[PDB]
């Protein structure tokens, strides 16, 4: 579910910087109550995504580690796509948000090969970047 | 909201082409029952966006013309988007649907661009057909 994959997508990230990832860096990376954040998150460990253990953090598990890296992916990808094409840093976040379980593995498979176009020569994110006008 | 958007959106088509819009052409065009579509199609009425006429088809307002060619403009224009990147042609219209209610009109544009900078090109749709290896 969207909801569960948010949470995983946070535990990800928080482990892949920090090691660990605490309860009240969920509630403020996702701007949800501590008190929503502790029902989903004993949740999770009962269907084997995490495992919670209190001032010890949270640990994804294999399955765990299975679909984050999955989930922080594509993500990664549609906001690398968005800042090539030439949007907004503070608009970036929110638009893959509400997109990234909108689409299919084809269409995030033909971004990348968008990404990988630009990436290829940065001399042709300048005829991009002068389209706007 | 997104339910009379998809109408808005679905009408204006059927008008474009058409010259009017049937209740039935809406009922098979959503895959949603007639009897749904009757519910909406009156309600939709009732808020100047349309005026339901039986045998008559369907017509929009000045307020729905507005927002239907809005609507039609992004929904044609991401669909073009993914045309061009090389999506399944028959993967396009679902994607498009689930997305064009979560973006930007910055992001919107900033594709608008994207699109510009490969049409202005046909030489360079190309190198993006070619990465597929």
């Amino acid at each position: 579910t969207p909801s569960m994959e948010d949470y995983i997508e946070q535990i990800y990230m928080l482990i892949e910087e920090k090691g660990y990832a605490r309860v009240s860096d969920i509630a403020e990376a996702l701007a949800v109550h501590p008190s929503s954040v502790t029902k989903m998150v004993q949740k999770l460990d009962k269907d084997e995504y995490l495992i919670y253990e209190k001032y010890r953090g949270l640990v994804l598990t294999s399955k765990g580690k299975k679909i984050g890296k999955r989930l922080v992916y594509r993500h990664e990808l549609l906001e690398q796509f968005l800042r090539i094409i030439g949007v907004d840093e503070e608009k970036i976040y929110n638009d893959v948000e509400g997109i990234e379980h909108h689409l299919s593995w084809n269409s995030i498979d033909r971004i990348g090969d968008l990404v990988q176009y630009f990436e290829e020569d940065d001399a042709r994110k300048k005829d991009l970047k002068s389209i706007q006008k």
